[PDB]
């Protein structure tokens, strides 16, 4: 491959109940933050931008 957002987000979302939604939001957050946490949940301290990104209602945005 040649895009770490696509590749990392496929891993991040590989056990998601809503895979397409996960891939979309992981993609958006990686475009903004240039970082994706390892594993399929948690580990968000690896990527403070990804960890802290909120939507318009103040809810965590990034899976």
């Amino acid at each position: 491959g040649s895009n770490f957002c696509d590749s990392k987000c496929k891993l991040r979302c590989s056990k998601a109940g809503l895979a397409d939604r996960c891939l979309k939001f992981c993609g958006i957050c990686c475009e903004e933050c240039k970082c994706v946490p390892s594993g399929t949940y948690g580990n968000k301290h690896e990527c403070p931008c990804y960890r802290d990104k909120k939507n318009s209602k103040g809810k965590s945005k990034c899976p």
